[PDB]
């Protein structure tokens, strides 16, 4: 009764009803097959349980008197990668041969989330300065590489599929770069301030990315051609 | 020497000889292909070494003088998902196209296991009651969705393949519901009692479902038409 | 300040530049397709970050005044498994149907790693002797099983491919057996000596298998036939 929250509580509330909204709208989709709603169904479910937990402050251990954001990165080890996989399905409306490109995105993602779970596990104020630089640096090499698929020479192949991927990649970068920015200040990122505003900022951001990604794909593809299985 | 056990010891002993039993019987199976014993081979192997540890009292950490069932859920995070995957193989003889339902199943399971590992990691006597109802509730939505595959309208397709999944899910539910029941009483489930009967019940149940599942599929499919690679 | 390293530092240095060498050499490979350098690209990247950490003494925890090799096995939980995956690619130049043998290796692997992470998590001096023998034991049964694919009856099928996997498994066994050997002495393996030597030995060994495995495949296949996609 000394420390109660209602931000993470309502978080899971909207997530639960989200997946359910697909159960009713399943009678007929808005042009885009259920495949999109599928991956977008698991993201809210899992994260939901993790949110309500943050409310009761469950899933955190007091190391050296300092509270670690264990529940924060854990959800960022399963949700984020899944958020990366949803992109693969967005462009790939069908599969015929096992691609290796997907394996490149999955592996590189694991390396990023690693720098995120260790950042909060800083043992000293000096070590936190080293790992921090390693996190952003990783995103650099990954940015130049993820920006390769959009070859300027392949633009002759199909401009249609190129435009779609060019629109979803834009908002994608804004998010992935968003977190690294806010990290510049606050806890576990140079900044000794209250943990109230911190948990409030890292809460509203993922949300702005969750729902924002849903409506994004809707206008991204914009197709009226349906195909049953 | 003041807390020795022989229950978990015999556990791994029976699992080890189990996989080997297939190595000799591999000369020829009971009509059912080797893919069945394959998945059923990894289950006892991994879980085997896990239980053996429970005997030596390993894989457990003493936090604040409180013992945690760390190794308990661990085996339930790798074995259970595999116990689910086996169902997909028993219902699918040969694959020709990558399904998506297999993903929604493996995902929803990860959610269930999550509530299981946290259930024991209760930080308060009040937070435990909350995380508890969350686990069962999660099984509710999954129960209505898992019971969907057997559509009454798709019965016009094949009554043979249907009756196969019917008998399978039947016993599958009794088990999945079994644990949630015993949880009502005992540690990590509202019940301050000895840890002897606790580990004695939670150990006998998995074993009752381990061997019971093997003989189940044998009579479940019952086929005399084998196919080589 | 006092406890500083430099071996793990140069470790990541050689790994980062490695993957970069492929970026420039990508213009044309030494006969072997990029698939080989693909898996050989992620292995050094991830491990790199894990190494530099060992230098700044990050990733470990102080349990009862003791230092656990947490980050040590961590890399051996994702890297090692991939080390096997690379082997499946060197043998299969093209896939047409999903195999089950691939799952047999990946599964049995998780089992070995389990004994590797718990070996250092020994809570007693007696339990360490029990967990140790358990690890090498599992390595025995898998040894005969992995030595099976090279059947003497299938020699009449293809001597070319048979010779490739024969030379590949040779060096592969030398390393897999290497670690089990050194474990007979030192911390977490019967031996109360300075951690300076232990950390220095388990450092050069992996590096000896990292770069050694790269050039190994180059001379293993040695093909001039290239195929594009």
């Amino acid at each position: 009764m000394n420390l109660e929250s209602l931000l993470h509580w309502i978080y899971v509330a909207g997530m639960t009803i989200g997946a359910l909204h697909f159960w009713s709208l399943s009678r007929n989709p808005r042009g885009v097959p259920q495949y999109e709603y599928l991956v977008a169904m698991f993201i809210p479910i899992w994260s939901g349980l993790a949110y309500m937990a943050m409310a009761i402050d469950q899933g955190k251990v007091e190391a050296a008197g300092q509270i670690a954001h264990y529940a924060r990165y854990i959800d960022w080890m399963v949700t984020t990668p899944l958020l990366l996989l949803s992109l693969s399905w967005t462009a790939m409306q069908f599969i015929k041969k096992d691609w290796t490109l997907i394996g490149f995105l999955m592996s590189t993602q694991i390396v990023v989330i690693t720098s995120g779970l260790i950042a909060d596990l800083s043992e000293r104020d000096w070590v936190r300065y080293l790992w921090y630089i390693c996190g952003v640096c990783a995103f650099l090499i990954i940015l130049w590489g993820i920006w390769n698929p959009l070859r300027a020479k392949t633009r002759t192949q199909s401009s249609e599929l190129a435009n779609l991927y060019d629109k979803l990649v834009t908002y994608f970068t804004v998010l992935w770069i968003g977190y690294p920015i806010v990290w510049i200040i606050g806890p576990s990122g140079f900044g000794w301030i209250n943990q109230t505003i911190d948990t409030f900022l890292f809460c509203l951001l993922p949300f702005f990315s969750k729902v924002g990604f849903s409506f994004l794909d809707l206008h991204g593809l914009r197709n009226l051609n349906d195909s049953r299985q």
